[PDB]
DNA sequence: ACATGTGTGCTAAGCGCACCTAATTTCCTGACGGCAATCCTTACCAGCT
């Protein structure tokens, strides 16, 4: 039911702010290709912010600092960050996840869904890029978003996250 | 910012100072006043176009 602009999914592109104009963008007008939409959906479970204290965040109240091991190789990247935990979880690429008991696991929190995304496609679409830069085919128009209120409790520690001693997520301190 | 306009015709050398001397005390300020805003929302709802 709730429909927002697809430009708010990719946080770098300005959205329907409280302004008559934006940084030379306009919602429901500028196209966006499949690749950037799809790699912008990967930023939902891990980099979702507060939407005015009534719209919920991700598995953390604020997007935490992420510390992580880098390597020259993709095999080296995957191998150097292999530290597992005994819990399994339920990742979102399965169907509806089972709530069950608390401490849901690791693959469940890696693929947590704070917001439903459905998307919609009109009678074909565009003919060239207008916001991405890579000239693609008929692009998408807008996205659909809703809010899942994350239930209270849910004791969960992030493998890459940086956590305060009081349990709140640690945000970057740049103003 | 010496020279130079001499025009009968304009010198010149020796010589130029040493020494004692300069002080203290204390005094020195309290108080009151010190800016607010606005540069992303628990967002729908009702005054009315
Ligand atoms: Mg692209």
């Amino acid at each position: 039911s709730r429909i927002r602009a697809i430009t708010d999914l990719i946080h770098e592109i300005p959205t329907a702010h409280n302004l008559c104009h934006f940084k030379h963008v306009t919602d429901y007008i500028d196209g966006l290709c499949e690749a950037c939409c799809i790699k912008g959906l990967l930023r939902l479970p891990v980099f979702t912010t507060v939407g005015g204290r009534g719209i919920g965040a991700g598995i953390n109240n604020t997007p935490p600092f992420y510390l992580l091991w880098h390597a020259n190789d993709l095999a080296g990247m995957l191998a150097q960050n292999w530290q597992p935990w005994d819990n399994m979880g339920i990742p979102a690429w399965l169907g509806s996840f089972q709530k069950e008991s608390r401490e849901v696991g690791l693959l469940a929190g890696m693929t947590w869904l704070p917001r439903k995304v459905y998307l919609h496609d009109p009678v074909p679409g565009q003919a060239a890029c207008c916001s991405c830069g890579l000239p693609s085919e008929a692009l998408v128009y807008s996205c659909s978003i809703e809010v899942e209120p994350v239930p209270k409790g849910l004791e969960w520690k992030d493998p890459h996250g940086v956590y305060t001693d009081q349990g709140k997520s640690l945000q970057s301190k740049i103003k």
